[PDB]
């Protein structure tokens, strides 16, 4: 509708895939190469089903901070034969509060979604499914189950994945250039 679902719609066709692992689908952001992210609570293992093709899983690190305080942000290698457009340029450098965000999903369950969520609080600390987590992203949006691994973008920037909500907030983990330095 505006250059806010552009930028968006650029993001979700060219750096996601379906991810499936025991506890579910999940909307998966590929960074560059064979790179890519998921919320920690999809519990990735050695296997990982991609847009529903077995792929082996070269290996997955759940990020903590310096604290040992988990982050929620998976970082997964995949045993794919194709590399990700590299966007690690969209990735902000600090933490950060944002305008005018619009939260993205593409699963079986919600195809092409995009919702406006406009405002983004840098919350910070949140007891997350009962786990303390940091660099907590937050928007006054009622988002559902279903929308976990969701990619948080402004135009021009990639700033979160969605891990959680309150039934009258959601939240996204951060994602910080920092993370991808190869």
């Amino acid at each position: 509708m505006g250059p806010g679902f552009d930028f968006a719609q650029a993001i979700m066709k060219k750096n996601t895939v379906i991810a499936r692992t025991e506890k579910g689908e999940f909307t998966m952001l590929g960074v560059y190469d064979r790179v890519a992210v998921i919320p920690t609570h999809a519990s990735v293992g050695e296997i990982i089903y991609i847009n529903d093709v077995e792929t082996r899983v070269l290996d997955a690190c759940a990020l903590r901070d310096l604290t040992d305080t988990n982050l929620e942000i998976t970082i997964v290698k995949l045993d794919r034969n194709q590399k990700f457009r590299d966007i690690r340029h969209f990735l902000p450098r600090c933490e950060d509060d944002y305008n005018d965000a619009v939260l993205s999903v593409h699963t079986s369950k919600f195809p092409n979604m995009y919702i406006p969520v406009g405002q983004v609080t840098n919350y910070g600390f949140l007891n997350l499914g009962g786990t303390p987590t940091h660099r907590i992203l937050m928007y006054n949006f009622p988002t559902r189950a279903g929308q976990c691994g969701g990619v948080v973008t402004t135009t021009g920037k990639v700033i979160g994945i969605h891990v959680g909500g309150n039934g009258a907030q959601g939240f996204a983990a951060m994602l910080l250039h920092s993370y991808f330095t190869d």
